[PDB]
């Protein structure tokens, strides 16, 4: 191989290399532009070390904090059914909507598999909405609190237009916290300085922001919380109020255990009441430490109120529940409600006073918050260039290991250099014309009737010195162009003003007759089978000009009647009347009737095949014919297409001219 | 390949080289006189660390103070409407034209893409101005504040020429904040000492040391504000403490305590405001220009080395005579429908040309008859070029010789002749026609013609009629040569047929066309079907550098 020969191989097979890179381009360039974009938040800490303050920042501690401050283990998804559907959505300019959910309580499903409950709530106006869990049909308004089936929702602030569908799932604390510590990251920029930066990575561009926000201020706060702390009788009341709540829940569990030695309502508003009490208690908690570290009308305290006042209407009207059912079941349900209250207050407690602790030992000034959370407008990723890039490249490197493969699986003929390296004369290259007729009559100044015209040319000299004058053309292979170029051959041969017959002694599947117009009766086989006479079977081509002899009825044993001595006889009384005769014949390959007929005839040809047959297969054409007593003089290719391998192995070797 | 062959692919393409990296340096000279010239500012800051206060200047807090106080979230562009236009102004000599605005604030459009909101200014005089945001045309005068359809504006000392426009943009301030960030650096410079190098690149050599001014000034402020902050809370906790030897003692306190504030020298110092390099730093025209020339020189060679690689044709009749094929001539291009033989009989063709017939008149004697027949591979090959021309100068010499043009499909001898086109070949081949109605007569010529009729529907099929043998062996017995013009033989089958009766055949080979594989398929094709041929002529031979370093001259001229 060389530079022609890539070349060449390159240039043959560009629609291949073309059209498999702009696949692969056009897919990479859906991508990225279907994406979805992700934005970039930082902040900038001062502390006055930062191998502890960064593990302290992303513990589940201060995550949780602000997990529990944002509401983000509420998650809200816009739906747009199919995978490709939210890019679309962006690139047509439809701006994507919103909703604003304070309060949301699934039933808590919580099987097996599927332990984040969802729902789906379908917008109709600006103020009222639906919902559906499974299939149960709810209608909605911003503002009121929805209680039922179980089922707690508040949304206010809905802004999107009417048909939108938003899937609304709650998925569990620790998820949230591993979700938001997954793309949160804390450097020190130098490896020794006070200086934090913080950074947080999302798809959208005002939460994350405020995420940030948060997650800055609550750190901050810890610290000066810390530092009020010294004097601050809070470390000393939950050491009082501790060993209380304890044997409260000592008491508790030992009457829910006296009065032990399943109602499905009655476990949902049992738990119902326990979420509520929960967010109650920690409301108060945190409720006191805004109004200690902030002001009343500051947004964060009117919400805390909000919540607090949207809380207890929701614990009234599971009282009122609670009061319609039996006495038998709510006092069960006032055991459990005793003891999962005392439990989650102990567990709570515990973890204020963990809380207090960890924070008075920390070492750490006043923090300076030096740059609050701003994000940066530019997505960071998707990155475009370099994925339309190695699109690019990905294409070219297939197509060309695709075009490798093809040249060094190729096994055919390329040129007749490769059979006359053997030893086989090859007498023509018949070119593929692209024009049930004759080509030699239809279209008789085509490329691949001067080729036959050369063949013609070169057969007149070599067929001189032959025994006698009958030519018989075989092949290798079936559907080579033994028919093709024996038809057109006769007919080019017959325009010389010199008289031919055409015996088509293809008895299994010749269709002579069919491609010169035909009287089907009388063919070759009723000859040989004894029941014809040889004046009977010989016709005339319309647009031809010589005689022919069709195959006849298909007989059950053509290779023993080829045998039968009619057939020389025929041949023999033939070319005493004719100037020649053509027989066409089955493959080698496949059957032997072309050996069996080869004995009569004074010259042989193989035709090949350009593409489909092989040097050896000739090679074992031509030996299995000699082996039988027939002397084949020589091959014709066939099929012959321009390829700009060949140009730069060989050259043209055929042109144009009219 | 060795140096005297890349020497003369070097000489012979020296065209394509030259144009290639003409062309390159002149994109790189347009690029470096029409670039934006890059000024650059510098600053030197004393630390009495390094590492935090790096990350301290390039926080949003001093950037932006700076942003805040210098208004530089208005932006103003002079309209220029080419990508060059601004550099041949510069180049021109036309100094830029500015105007200062105090306060702008346009509508805030805010729509999903365009987050900056922009209008257009044109200048009228040294007072007027008109504002067009999308077609909305109003008229402002500098000193009086603007306030008309939600749109506040304020110009003082508009510095132009009248007719200029300005793109006036108000970008957030976070998009100030970070274009001032991308172009401001700060280097440590010793890795350990408290000297810091700030650095600011910008296109305006004044407002960039102004900036970078701001910027130090800004940090200096904002360290002794840290440093005094400590001594200010403890003398407002004194003052909060104050209610007679400790009434002393607190006052004595509380001075000190103002004198500490007061001073405040922090550990930063400012040993070198900002002074403008005057010379650009980029675009660096000699960089570029070398760039430039080197890409050049290399796309240049390799495009050279692609052609050199994928010749193929003929070079030389070495290359020929490798094969066992005899060169009879190399004809040379003639740069001069009229016989060249008659028109300039002193052209170096024609001296090519008799140089091939003098090598004809050994090469044809013990030949079977007098007939010449001159075929080829390829169609436009120069078959009837030199038919017709050997013809005529064989005629010169007191012989009389036939051309027969045997090419019935594209045969054009009777135009270059002069012709009565009735009569040709072919009506004698059909048989309506006579031996002795064909032949014509050249007039510049000297001998006789038969031309090739009126296009046939089957040429090979008439060649194979015996009354062109007849025609041939009336014809051998009275003219001393025949010429016989052939098509090609890889394109049809009529030289093959003709060539029968031919004494003498030749082939005709171009010179950068054909190839020598070409010629050998002709060569066996025609020995394949019966007839021998003596051997080739090469033609349209030019002079090549590398034929030179490889092969040598082989033609001169003497006059
Ligand atoms: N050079 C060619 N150009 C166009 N079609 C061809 C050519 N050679 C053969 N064919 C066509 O391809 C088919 C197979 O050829 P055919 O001679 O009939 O098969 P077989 O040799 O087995 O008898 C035929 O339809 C034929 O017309
Ligand atoms: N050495 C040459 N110098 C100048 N013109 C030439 C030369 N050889 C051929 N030609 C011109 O180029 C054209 C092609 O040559 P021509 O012999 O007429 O075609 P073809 O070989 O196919 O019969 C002609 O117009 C010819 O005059
Ligand atoms: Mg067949
Ligand atoms: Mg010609």
């Amino acid at each position: 191989i060389d530079l022609g020969r890539v070349i060449g191989e390159l240039i043959d097979h560009r629609k291949l290399i073309i059209s498999i890179t702009s696949v692969f381009t056009l897919f990479a360039i859906l991508y990225a532009l279907l994406a979805t974009p992700i934005y970039e938040t930082d902040a900038l800490i001062q502390i006055e070390q930062s191998a502890p303050e960064t593990a302290l920042l992303q513990s589940r501690m201060i995550l949780g904090k602000t997990i529990d401050d944002l509401n983000l283990q509420i998650q809200i998804e816009q739906k747009y059914f199919p995978v490709i559907g939210r890019g679309l959505a962006r690139l047509m300019g439809e701006k994507p909507g919103n909703i604003d959910i304070t309060r949301l309580y699934l039933p808590d499903s919580d099987d097996i598999s599927n332990n984040t409950p969802s729902i789906i709530l379908t917008v109709k106006d600006k103020e009222n909405y639906s919902i559906n869990s499974d299939g149960i049909q709810l209608n909605g308004v911003v503002g009121t609190l929805l209680n039922e089936k179980g089922i707690s929702l508040l949304v206010n602030e809905i802004d999107a237009k009417p048909g939108d569908q938003f899937v609304i799932t709650q998925l569990p604390r620790l998820k949230a916290i591993s979700d938001l510590l997954k793309s949160f990251s804390v450097a020190d920029l130098g490896k020794d300085t006070g200086m934090l930066t913080l950074t947080l990575t999302g798809d959208n561009p005002k939460r994350i922001s405020h995420i940030l926000d948060s997650i800055s201020q609550n750190y901050l706060a810890q610290n000066i919380a810390r530092q009020a702390a010294q004097d601050a009788k809070s470390l000393e009341f939950l050491n009082q109020q501790l060993p209380k709540v304890r044997a409260e829940l000592d008491s508790a569990e030992d009457k829910l255990n006296a009065y032990r030695k399943l109602n499905m309502e009655a476990k949902s508003v049992l738990d119902q009441i326990v979420n509520v009490d929960n967010q109650l208690n920690e409301l108060t908690f945190r409720e006191a430490e805004v109004s200690q570290l902030y002001t009343k009308e500051h947004p964060t305290y009117k919400a805390l109120m909000e919540k607090r006042q949207t809380l207890q209407e929701e614990k009234s009207k599971l009282n009122k529940r609670v009061s319609s059912m039996p006495s038998t079941q709510q006092e069960v349900l006032r055991l459990s409600r005793d003891v999962e209250s005392g439990r989650a207050v102990y567990l709570q407690l515990l973890n204020r006073q963990q809380e207090l602790n960890i924070a008075k030992s920390s070492a750490i000034g006043n923090v300076r918050i030096i740059d609050n959370a701003v994000t940066d407008p530019n997505p960071v990723r998707p990155k475009k260039t370099i994925i339309i890039v190695i699109g690019v490249v990905l294409g070219l490197i297939v197509s060309v290991v695709l075009v490798l493969f093809q040249v060094f699986l190729r096994r055919g003929i390329e040129s007749p250099e490769q059979l006359e390296e053997i030893g086989i004369n090859v007498y023509a290259s018949i070119p593929i014309s692209e024009w049930d007729t004759l080509l030699a009559v239809g279209n008789p100044a085509d490329l691949a009737v001067e080729a036959i015209r050369g063949l013609r040319t070169s057969l007149h000299f070599a067929m001189m010195e032959a025994k006698n004058n009958v030519l018989m053309i075989s092949g290798a292979s079936p559907s080579a162009g033994m028919t093709f170029i024996s038809s057109n051959l006769a007919a080019t041969i017959a325009i010389t003003g010199k008289k031919v017959l055409f015996i088509d002694a293809d008895l299994r599947k010749g269709y002579a007759h069919k491609m010169f117009g035909h009287k089907n009766d009388k063919g070759l086989s009723e000859f040989l089978s004894g029941q014809a006479a040889a004046e009977m079977i010989i016709d005339k081509v319309e647009g031809g000009g010589f005689d022919y002899i069709g195959r006849g009825q298909i007989p059950p044993n053509p290779a023993e009647l080829l045998m039968h001595p009619r057939f020389e006889q025929l041949l023999n009384w033939a070319s005493q009347n004719y100037d020649l005769i053509i027989i066409d014949t089955p493959p080698i390959l496949a059957v032997t009737d072309a050996a069996i007929i080869g004995r009569y005839a004074g010259t042989c040809l193989l035709v090949a095949r350009f593409e489909k047959n092989t040097v050896k297969e000739i090679d074992v054409s031509m030996k299995r014919f000699e082996q039988s007593g027939v002397v084949v003089k020589g091959c014709i290719l066939n099929g012959v297409v321009k390829k700009a391998s060949s140009y730069y192995r060989y050259g043209h070797n055929h042109y144009g001219y009219s």
